[PDB]
Protein backbone atom coordinates (compact mmCIF):
# COMPACT_ATOMS: atom_id res chain seq x y z
CA UNK A 1 0.00 0.00 0.00
CA UNK A 2 1.22 3.54 -0.37
CA UNK A 3 0.26 6.77 1.42
CA UNK A 4 1.48 10.30 1.88
CA UNK A 5 3.80 10.72 4.77
CA UNK A 6 3.97 14.28 6.21
CA UNK A 7 5.63 15.76 9.23
CA UNK A 8 3.78 18.69 11.01
CA UNK A 9 6.34 21.00 9.33
CA UNK A 10 4.30 20.51 6.14
CA UNK A 11 6.94 18.41 4.30
CA UNK A 12 5.37 15.28 2.67
CA UNK A 13 6.48 12.30 0.55
CA UNK A 14 5.03 9.07 -0.77
CA UNK A 15 5.60 6.20 1.62
CA UNK A 16 5.67 2.58 0.53
CA UNK A 17 3.79 0.91 3.40
CA UNK A 18 5.60 -1.69 5.52
CA UNK A 19 4.18 -5.23 5.43
CA UNK A 20 1.07 -5.28 7.69
CA UNK A 21 0.64 -1.53 7.50
CA UNK A 22 -2.65 -1.68 5.56
CA UNK A 23 -4.17 1.83 6.19
CA UNK A 24 -3.31 5.49 5.42
CA UNK A 25 -4.05 8.25 8.02
CA UNK A 26 -4.34 11.92 8.58
CA UNK A 27 -3.98 13.12 12.18
CA UNK A 28 -4.97 16.75 12.86
CA UNK A 29 -4.70 18.92 15.90
CA UNK A 30 -6.54 22.31 15.64
CA UNK A 31 -6.43 25.03 18.33
CA UNK A 32 -8.70 28.11 18.23
CA UNK A 33 -7.81 30.76 20.76
CA UNK A 34 -9.22 34.31 20.98
CA UNK A 35 -8.82 35.14 17.30
CA UNK A 36 -6.07 32.71 16.19
CA UNK A 37 -6.25 29.22 14.71
CA UNK A 38 -3.23 26.95 14.73
CA UNK A 39 -3.07 23.59 13.03
CA UNK A 40 -0.69 20.58 12.98
CA UNK A 41 -1.13 17.82 10.46
CA UNK A 42 0.58 14.38 10.38
CA UNK A 43 0.10 11.75 7.67
CA UNK A 44 1.44 8.27 7.48
CA UNK A 45 0.99 4.62 6.76
CA UNK A 46 -0.85 2.99 9.59
CA UNK A 47 -1.86 -0.54 10.92
CA UNK A 48 -5.52 -1.45 10.80
CA UNK A 49 -8.33 -1.58 13.23
CA UNK A 50 -8.53 2.18 13.41
CA UNK A 51 -11.60 4.31 12.61
CA UNK A 52 -12.51 7.87 11.84
CA UNK A 53 -13.09 10.00 14.88
CA UNK A 54 -13.22 13.60 15.86
CA UNK A 55 -13.44 15.59 19.04
CA UNK A 56 -13.72 19.27 20.09
CA UNK A 57 -13.78 20.62 23.57
CA UNK A 58 -13.35 23.94 25.47
CA UNK A 59 -10.48 24.92 27.76
CA UNK A 60 -10.96 28.48 29.16
CA UNK A 61 -11.26 30.63 26.04
CA UNK A 62 -9.55 28.06 23.80
CA UNK A 63 -11.09 25.38 21.64
CA UNK A 64 -9.13 22.23 20.82
CA UNK A 65 -10.06 20.00 17.91
CA UNK A 66 -8.69 16.40 17.38
CA UNK A 67 -9.17 14.40 14.28
CA UNK A 68 -8.11 11.19 12.61
CA UNK A 69 -9.38 9.86 9.32
CA UNK A 70 -8.14 6.66 7.75
CA UNK A 71 -8.55 4.99 4.37
CA UNK A 72 -7.42 1.92 2.43
CA UNK A 73 -6.47 3.02 -1.12
CA UNK A 74 -3.06 4.02 -2.43
CA UNK A 75 -2.38 7.59 -1.49
CA UNK A 76 -5.89 7.85 -0.19
CA UNK A 77 -4.53 10.35 2.46
CA UNK A 78 -3.52 12.80 -0.35
CA UNK A 79 -5.72 15.91 -0.07
CA UNK A 80 -7.79 15.82 3.09
CA UNK A 81 -24.41 26.26 13.57
CA UNK A 82 -25.68 22.87 14.90
CA UNK A 83 -26.40 20.64 17.93
CA UNK A 84 -25.57 22.25 21.27
CA UNK A 85 -23.43 20.22 23.68
CA UNK A 86 -21.71 20.63 27.07
CA UNK A 87 -17.95 20.90 27.05
CA UNK A 88 -14.92 20.93 29.30
CA UNK A 89 -11.40 19.46 29.58
CA UNK A 90 -8.85 18.27 32.18
CA UNK A 91 -5.65 20.34 31.64
CA UNK A 92 -7.48 23.26 33.21
CA UNK A 93 -9.37 20.79 35.45
CA UNK A 94 -12.69 22.31 34.29
CA UNK A 95 -14.43 18.96 33.85
CA UNK A 96 -13.51 17.95 37.45
CA UNK A 97 -14.16 21.35 39.08
CA UNK A 98 -17.62 21.68 37.52
CA UNK A 99 -17.12 24.79 35.37
CA UNK A 100 -18.79 23.51 32.15
CA UNK A 101 -18.89 25.97 29.28
CA UNK A 102 -21.33 25.45 26.34
CA UNK A 103 -20.37 24.50 22.76
CA UNK A 104 -22.35 24.53 19.49
CA UNK A 105 -21.23 21.81 17.08
CA UNK A 106 -19.78 23.06 13.81
CA UNK A 107 -21.10 20.09 11.81
CA UNK A 108 -24.53 18.39 11.37
CA UNK A 109 -23.21 14.85 12.12
CA UNK A 110 -21.26 15.76 15.30
CA UNK A 111 -22.84 14.69 18.66
CA UNK A 112 -22.20 15.34 22.32
CA UNK A 113 -19.19 13.45 23.61
CA UNK A 114 -17.90 12.33 26.94
CA UNK A 115 -14.63 10.43 27.18
CA UNK A 116 -12.87 9.19 30.28
CA UNK A 117 -9.42 7.58 30.37
CA UNK A 118 -7.01 6.54 33.07
CA UNK A 119 -4.07 4.36 34.05
CA UNK A 120 -4.90 11.16 37.02
CA UNK A 121 -8.19 10.88 35.17
CA UNK A 122 -8.35 12.65 31.84
CA UNK A 123 -11.78 13.96 31.00
CA UNK A 124 -12.83 15.48 27.79
CA UNK A 125 -16.34 16.59 27.06
CA UNK A 126 -17.48 18.32 23.92
CA UNK A 127 -18.67 17.74 20.35
CA UNK A 128 -17.41 14.89 18.11
CA UNK A 129 -18.14 11.84 16.04
CA UNK A 130 -17.41 8.15 15.83
CA UNK A 131 -19.04 5.35 13.76
CA UNK A 132 -20.70 3.95 16.90
CA UNK A 133 -22.80 7.03 17.76
CA UNK A 134 -25.23 7.48 19.48
CA UNK A 135 -23.97 4.86 21.83
CA UNK A 136 -21.37 4.25 24.48
CA UNK A 137 -18.54 1.81 25.07
CA UNK A 138 -16.22 1.07 27.91
CA UNK A 139 -13.63 -1.14 29.48
CA UNK A 140 -12.20 -1.37 32.96
CA UNK A 141 -9.87 -3.61 34.87
CA UNK A 142 -8.00 -3.29 38.21
CA UNK A 143 -5.99 -0.21 37.22
CA UNK A 144 -7.59 0.89 33.92
CA UNK A 145 -10.83 2.69 32.92
CA UNK A 146 -11.67 3.87 29.35
CA UNK A 147 -15.09 5.15 28.59
CA UNK A 148 -16.86 6.81 25.78
CA UNK A 149 -20.42 8.11 25.41
CA UNK A 150 -22.23 9.78 22.50
CA UNK A 151 -25.65 11.31 22.73
CA UNK A 152 -27.95 12.63 19.96
CA UNK A 153 -29.77 15.49 21.83
CA UNK A 154 -29.24 18.98 23.33
CA UNK A 155 -26.81 19.31 26.24
CA UNK A 156 -27.49 15.64 26.89
CA UNK A 157 -23.81 15.21 28.11
CA UNK A 158 -24.47 17.51 31.07
CA UNK A 159 -23.91 15.95 34.46
CA UNK A 160 -21.40 15.05 37.12
CA UNK A 161 -18.19 13.59 35.72
CA UNK A 162 -18.45 9.78 35.29
CA UNK A 163 -16.15 7.89 37.60
CA UNK A 164 -15.81 4.16 37.86
CA UNK A 165 -16.51 3.99 41.61
CA UNK A 166 -20.06 5.28 41.03
CA UNK A 167 -21.19 2.45 38.72
CA UNK A 168 -22.77 -0.33 40.80
CA UNK A 169 -21.42 -3.92 40.46
CA UNK A 170 -22.95 -5.83 37.50
CA UNK A 171 -22.81 -9.24 39.11
CA UNK A 172 -20.27 -10.41 36.41
CA UNK A 173 -16.66 -11.08 37.36
CA UNK A 174 -13.71 -11.32 34.93
CA UNK A 175 -9.97 -11.77 34.98
CA UNK A 176 -7.86 -8.63 35.13
CA UNK A 177 -4.33 -7.91 33.75
CA UNK A 178 -2.47 -5.90 31.02
CA UNK A 179 1.06 -6.20 29.49
CA UNK A 180 2.36 -9.40 27.94
CA UNK A 181 2.25 -13.10 29.07
CA UNK A 182 5.50 -12.73 31.02
CA UNK A 183 5.07 -9.11 32.23
CA UNK A 184 1.74 -7.87 33.60
CA UNK A 185 -0.37 -10.79 32.22
CA UNK A 186 1.39 -13.67 33.98
CA UNK A 187 -0.89 -15.90 36.06
CA UNK A 188 0.33 -14.27 39.36
CA UNK A 189 -0.83 -10.91 37.98
CA UNK A 190 -4.13 -12.15 36.55
CA UNK A 191 -7.00 -12.16 39.03
CA UNK A 192 -10.77 -11.81 39.21
CA UNK A 193 -12.53 -8.42 39.68
CA UNK A 194 -16.18 -7.28 39.85
CA UNK A 195 -17.53 -5.71 36.69
CA UNK A 196 -19.31 -2.44 36.95
CA UNK A 197 -22.13 -0.62 35.17
CA UNK A 198 -22.86 -1.62 31.58
CA UNK A 199 -19.45 -3.38 31.38
CA UNK A 200 -20.79 -6.89 31.69
CA UNK A 201 -18.61 -8.91 29.25
CA UNK A 202 -15.27 -10.56 30.09
CA UNK A 203 -12.63 -9.51 27.61
CA UNK A 204 -9.26 -10.55 26.36
CA UNK A 205 -7.37 -8.97 23.52
CA UNK A 206 -4.06 -9.47 21.98
CA UNK A 207 -2.33 -7.55 19.32
CA UNK A 208 0.80 -5.60 18.61
CA UNK A 209 1.40 -2.35 20.45
CA UNK A 210 1.90 -0.02 17.55
CA UNK A 211 4.56 2.48 18.71
CA UNK A 212 7.06 -0.32 19.38
CA UNK A 213 6.45 -3.69 17.73
CA UNK A 214 5.90 -5.67 21.00
CA UNK A 215 3.03 -8.08 21.75
CA UNK A 216 0.46 -6.68 24.11
CA UNK A 217 -2.50 -8.23 25.89
CA UNK A 218 -5.30 -6.94 28.08
CA UNK A 219 -8.02 -8.67 30.23
CA UNK A 220 -10.98 -7.11 32.00
CA UNK A 221 -14.63 -6.01 31.84
CA UNK A 222 -16.20 -4.34 28.77
CA UNK A 223 -19.41 -3.24 27.06
CA UNK A 224 -20.29 -5.48 24.15
CA UNK A 225 -19.46 -2.42 21.98
CA UNK A 226 -15.95 -2.41 23.42
CA UNK A 227 -15.40 -5.85 21.86
CA UNK A 228 -14.32 -4.29 18.67
CA UNK A 229 -10.96 -3.96 17.01
CA UNK A 230 -10.91 -0.24 16.25
CA UNK A 231 -12.05 0.79 19.75
CA UNK A 232 -9.47 -1.37 21.41
CA UNK A 233 -6.95 -0.16 18.78
CA UNK A 234 -7.70 3.43 19.72
CA UNK A 235 -7.77 2.93 23.46
CA UNK A 236 -4.62 0.82 23.81
CA UNK A 237 -2.76 1.83 20.69
CA UNK A 238 -2.83 -1.68 19.35
CA UNK A 239 -3.10 -3.54 16.03
CA UNK A 240 -3.83 -6.83 14.31
CA UNK A 241 -5.92 -7.68 17.19
CA UNK A 242 -7.67 -10.74 18.31
CA UNK A 243 -10.50 -10.03 20.75
CA UNK A 244 -12.88 -12.33 22.61
CA UNK A 245 -15.76 -11.42 24.82
CA UNK A 246 -18.04 -13.76 26.75
CA UNK A 247 -20.78 -13.47 29.32
CA UNK A 248 -19.85 -16.13 31.83
CA UNK A 249 -18.03 -15.02 34.93
CA UNK A 250 -14.32 -16.02 34.71
CA UNK A 251 -14.65 -17.08 31.01
CA UNK A 252 -11.71 -14.66 30.45
CA UNK A 253 -9.40 -17.15 32.13
CA UNK A 254 -6.12 -17.39 30.10
CA UNK A 255 -6.49 -21.17 30.11
CA UNK A 256 -9.74 -20.72 28.19
CA UNK A 257 -8.13 -18.63 25.44
CA UNK A 258 -8.80 -19.70 21.85
CA UNK A 259 -7.47 -18.08 18.67
CA UNK A 260 -10.13 -16.83 16.27
CA UNK A 261 -9.21 -17.85 12.69
CA UNK A 262 -6.94 -14.86 12.79
CA UNK A 263 -6.43 -17.63 12.16
C1 LIG B 1 -13.51 8.24 6.82
O1 LIG B 1 -14.33 9.04 6.00
C2 LIG B 1 -13.71 9.26 4.75
C3 LIG B 1 -14.39 10.44 4.11
O2 LIG B 1 -15.00 10.07 2.87
C4 LIG B 1 -13.82 8.00 3.93
O3 LIG B 1 -13.15 8.22 2.69
C5 LIG B 1 -14.08 8.39 1.62
O4 LIG B 1 -14.18 7.23 0.82
C6 LIG B 1 -15.28 7.31 -0.07
C7 LIG B 1 -15.26 6.04 -0.89
O5 LIG B 1 -14.04 6.07 -1.63
C8 LIG B 1 -15.16 8.47 -1.05
O6 LIG B 1 -16.45 8.87 -1.54
C9 LIG B 1 -14.52 9.71 -0.48
O7 LIG B 1 -13.78 10.28 -1.55
C10 LIG B 1 -13.57 9.45 0.67
N1 LIG B 1 -13.41 10.71 1.34
C11 LIG B 1 -12.37 11.45 0.99
C12 LIG B 1 -12.33 12.86 1.49
O8 LIG B 1 -11.48 10.98 0.32
C13 LIG B 1 -13.11 6.88 4.68
O9 LIG B 1 -13.39 5.64 4.04
C14 LIG B 1 -13.50 6.87 6.16
N2 LIG B 1 -12.65 6.00 6.93
C15 LIG B 1 -13.33 4.92 7.30
C16 LIG B 1 -12.57 3.66 7.51
O10 LIG B 1 -14.53 4.98 7.45
C1 LIG C 1 6.87 -8.85 27.61
O1 LIG C 1 6.91 -7.71 28.36
C2 LIG C 1 8.07 -6.98 28.63
C3 LIG C 1 8.07 -5.68 27.88
O2 LIG C 1 6.78 -5.26 27.63
C4 LIG C 1 9.39 -7.64 28.33
O3 LIG C 1 10.19 -7.63 29.47
C5 LIG C 1 9.23 -9.02 27.74
O4 LIG C 1 10.38 -9.38 27.09
C6 LIG C 1 8.09 -8.97 26.77
N1 LIG C 1 8.00 -10.10 25.89
C7 LIG C 1 8.02 -9.91 24.46
C8 LIG C 1 7.90 -11.08 23.53
O5 LIG C 1 8.13 -8.78 23.98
Amino acid sequence: LRCMQCKTNGDCRVEECALGQDLCRTTIVRLWEEGEELELVEKSCTCSEKTNRTLSYRTGLKITSLTEVVCGLDLCNQGNRYLECISCGSSDMSCERGRHQSLQCRSPEEQCLDVVTHWDDRHLRGCGYLPGCPGSNGFHNNDTFHFLKCCNTTKCNEGPILELENLPQNGRQCYSCKGNSTHGCSSEETFLIDCRGPMNQCLVATGTHEPKNQSYMVRGCATASMCQHAHLGDAFSMCHIDVSCCTKSGCNHPDLDVQYRSG
